[PDB]
């Protein structure tokens, strides 16, 4: 099953919802991640060039897909196949971001 | 502000998350809507043709935008500018639906 993260659109995109699969994949309970930016999943061997593309996509509110090295709660590194899309109202305002983790 | 509704992909799309603006617009607290299909927002003056377009779009997992007459918890009618899109993973499976809605009653 694929993980899903919803964040607010502004003020550093705090997590507001995660699905069951997110907890299975990352080892984090919802209470541990709600209200935080998802970047806590990144660690010492995470590729800075990949993080830069995520940073610019979020700032522009455009969709992005990256393979990024993340770390489970227990500290084990895993490859996260991450796809992020902005959620917009019909006037073009960004309401939220949705992240999907296509990880086995 | 614009509301957001997140549903599961299957099993008649029960609501799993709503943002604060959803409650502002509809008068429903999260407790009152979680695990339910969003069609409780519809009522007798809702356009059945619009409902059919939503039904067919969701069944095919195709994005759709409609204006639909909905009802607040207290029964007050309002015009809902509704956009629904599937959320897919990188195998092409639908993992959720996301709805964004704006109260467009005011002229
Ligand atoms: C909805 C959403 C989900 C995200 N999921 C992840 C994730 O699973 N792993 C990850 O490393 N970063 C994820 N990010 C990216 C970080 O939150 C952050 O945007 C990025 O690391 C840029 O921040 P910087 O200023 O530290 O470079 C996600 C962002 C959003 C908006
Ligand atoms: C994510 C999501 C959000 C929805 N939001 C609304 C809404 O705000 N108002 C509404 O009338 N229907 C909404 N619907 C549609 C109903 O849940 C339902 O799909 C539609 O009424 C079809 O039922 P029928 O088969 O009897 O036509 C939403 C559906 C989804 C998947």
């Amino acid at each position: 099953a694929s993980g899903m993260i919803v964040t607010d659109a502004g003020a550093d995109q705090p997590i507001v919802f995660v699905n069951r699969a997110f907890s299975t994949i990352t080892g984090y309970a919802p209470n541990e991640v709600l209200g935080r930016n998802a970047r806590f999943l990144q660690g010492p061997q995470t590729d800075a060039a990949t993080v830069a593309r995520l940073r610019e996509a979020i700032a522009a509110a455009r969709p992005i897909q990256e393979r990024i090295l993340n770390y489970r709660k227990d500290g084990q590194p895993f490859w996260n196949q991450l796809s992020i899309s902005p959620v917009r109202d019909e006037t073009g305002n960004v309401v939220a971001f949705v992240g999907v983790h296509t990880d086995v």
